[PDB]
């Protein structure tokens, strides 16, 4: 699982 | 920026 | 698990 | 900056 | 700029 | 997985 | 895993 | 600049 917020 | 790999 | 906050 | 590898 | 390779 | 933000 | 912030 | 290789 890979989650990214900028 | 917050990025998490599980 | 790798979590990064900038 | 806070980065943690488990 | 933020680039991540998993 | 490769994610890039400029 | 390689993550880079400039 | 913060770069981390795991």
């Amino acid at each position: 699982i890979f989650a990214e917020d900028v």
